[PDB]
């Protein structure tokens, strides 16, 4: 009844395919561990633009890992930074 | 139409409240960064028992972070270890 996609981009264009899942109403977990730190910030800025346009959300859930959601997925609870 | 709960347990009993969300058909992201390493393994064993009993799944999505799902949530894609 709902889908979660796991993503571990190795190039920027792979992180750009994440937008498609979100447009098809799927939550995506994105692990940026393979991306250099400055490029990872750029990916997060790109995904932030993407989820905002569609009424979604994006949030960091751990070191180098983000949860991106479309508007049909509600996120609750809190994970604080270390 | 679907819910994801974020959880950052500081004691073992908090990780035990995760079972309730799963029984109520909610995916849970669990960040174990506040738990010592041996106790974190114990929590994962506990949650593994819990999701198995209800037809759910559990999988590591990053360092100290796990995605626990009930049977109504389908997980796709792959995140490899570093």
């Amino acid at each position: 009844s709902s889908k979660v996609v796991l993503s571990e981009p190795r190039v920027y264009a792979e992180a750009q395919e994440i937008a498609d899942h979100l447009k098809n109403r799927r939550a995506v977990v994105v692990n940026l561990q393979r991306i250099q730190h400055d490029q990872a910030k750029r990916i997060v800025d790109f995904l932030s633009k993407t989820v905002y346009a569609i009424g979604g959300d994006i949030q960091r859930i751990g070191s180098d890992i983000f949860l991106c959601t479309p508007d049909n997925v509600d996120v609750s609870g809190t994970i604080s930074e270390l």
